[PDB]
């Protein structure tokens, strides 16, 4: 049902409730202290990073930030780079994002919206056909959705990737690698005079305490929220070929560790009328047959079959 | 170990319960929020009397300001000053052309000819000026074409009467703000809320943004709209030491209170900066006050004081005390 690694403790938890106290002050208004922490660690200038209000708030703040921009989405995907283009008076071009990237048109591009692994589709662009992305459409920038860079092991760009360039943006998320969706933390990094059109619109105590708390502390603990991901495409990989065999649906390959499904007959809405699942009818490119789903654990993915076999 | 003078927020609440509530139901951080917060705002609408239509959660009372100004780019904006400066932050970054207005004047009896927005606080931040429900009334009854902002965050530091969100009712030009950081400490939750009629709200609504309130502030609001009592302020107790605080430092030499209809005010150093008194109260005294130099329409000479316990407030006496004689 969700694209948010889930199987994570109560460390980060009694952190929270220990300093609780916070919600009684206000934030930094800049989430200052917790943006040069992500900057030194993440290698880049402290002007560079700009926390926000979780992944999604930053995709609308960029989208505001470059009105009347043409942007290509490649689909499907995560709705909210749509929704936000239109907020904001982008025209809006589409390219599927099972064709070949580097073979769409980028003449007359502003941006570039992608996410990798992407969401639903799992694909995956090896880190090397968007380093020359970068390199062959400089006039077009490339806004990133960093949010899954953990749901894989193949190497990814990094943030230190926008240096020696201006046409690289990236938006991290805490929702999904460390399963607080709840919190609403993530944020941007960019070159600067990308950066200064967005912080243009940046409004203060737009981040949460809790939230900033909850991302100091994964910061100071590299090791404790490092997501066990060999384990987990492993369990993906056994979950689909037994999704495979199954009759009358057929599983659209993945780079991670959720992926499309798809009903040969048989609708979304029905399948999902005590386990959640994802109807990805609501996808640009995808229509009432297609299915979400993110691999959990050998008992219950075994214990999904059964439930659909019926 | 410091004791606090500079926020108008209301810190002396009990939030044991509050707060063994949030680590009751800590996991809601790892869930997604409702999109919308639609619940809070269904309970909200029923508190209120209004329509389900007509509430809007927000990512603190800040957020809305910012959300209505964009909402409404175009605009003329008239600005009490001074003010809370999130207006005209707000106002500005959406490029309103903003009129500036005295508080301590009457706002009714001010050019509303072509002003599209007026952003009014009752009682206000940093003035205390509060005008009464009536005043309000009739300058929405006035002027139509002007939408009325009022920010309520403080609207429950006053015994007085207020107007309440179901005066949106058979009117167009009232717009609400209510606020969760104030009245009740959770200012780092960062929750509150529009009220307004729903073809305005509509104008708002197309800048909302999905997950914009946090799970945890979505339950803290819960929780205190469940227990009205529990979370009811002691504004008289608060309001009467406010006097007794004020009454002793106008009788200090050097020093002026501006009069105030809530549980904050401003002070003014006739000799001495607010940056000089804030370092030695801080340094010397171990107590925090508030700089108001950077409010529109006051100089270095000006402090904002919320009234703290009796004993630091008399203890606070003496701290300035011994700074005037230096």
């Amino acid at each position: 049902s969700t694209t948010v690694w889930t199987d994570g403790k109560d460390h980060l938890e009694k952190h929270l409730v220990e300093n609780l106290n916070c919600i009684r002050h206000y934030p930094e208004p800049d989430a200052g202290t917790l943006r040069q922490m992500l900057a030194k660690r993440n290698s880049v200038d402290n002007n560079a990073i700009l926390v926000t209000n979780g992944p999604t708030a930053a995709f609308y703040q960029i989208a505001q930030a470059f009105r009347g921009s043409r942007s290509l989405i490649a689909i499907p995907s995560f709705a909210e780079y749509e929704d936000a283009c239109r907020m904001y008076e982008h025209e809006v071009c589409f390219y599927p994002s099972n064709e070949d990237i580097g073979e769409a048109d980028f003449s007359n591009m502003d941006f570039c919206w992608l996410c990798n692994p992407n969401n639903p589709d799992g694909r995956l662009l090896q880190r090397t056909e968007i380093l020359r992305l970068l390199n062959d459409h400089p006039d077009t920038t490339f806004v990133l959705d960093q949010s899954y860079v953990s749901f894989t092991t193949e190497e990814v760009i990094r943030p230190a990737d926008i240096k020696g360039r201006k046409n690289l943006v990236m938006v991290y998320s805490f929702s999904h690698a460390y399963g607080i969706p709840g919190l609403r933390i993530g944020y941007i990094v960019a070159n600067k005079d990308f950066m200064k059109r967005v912080a243009a619109f940046s409004t203060p105590w737009a981040v949460n305490a809790l939230a900033i708390e909850a991302a100091k502390f994964i910061l100071i603990h590299p090791a404790q929220f490092t997501l066990p991901i060999r384990k987990w495409q492993r369990n993906t990989v056994d979950f689909i070929t037994a999704l495979n065999r199954l009759d009358g649906v057929e599983v659209h390959p993945s780079g991670t560790t959720f992926f499309l499904l798809r009903l040969k007959k048989g609708t979304a809405a029905e399948l999902k009328k005590n386990m959640l699942i994802r109807d990805a009818s609501n996808f640009r490119g995808l229509d009432e047959s297609y299915v979400r789903i993110t691999t959990q654990r050998p008992a219950q993915n075994q214990l999904f079959i059964k439930a659909l076999e019926t």
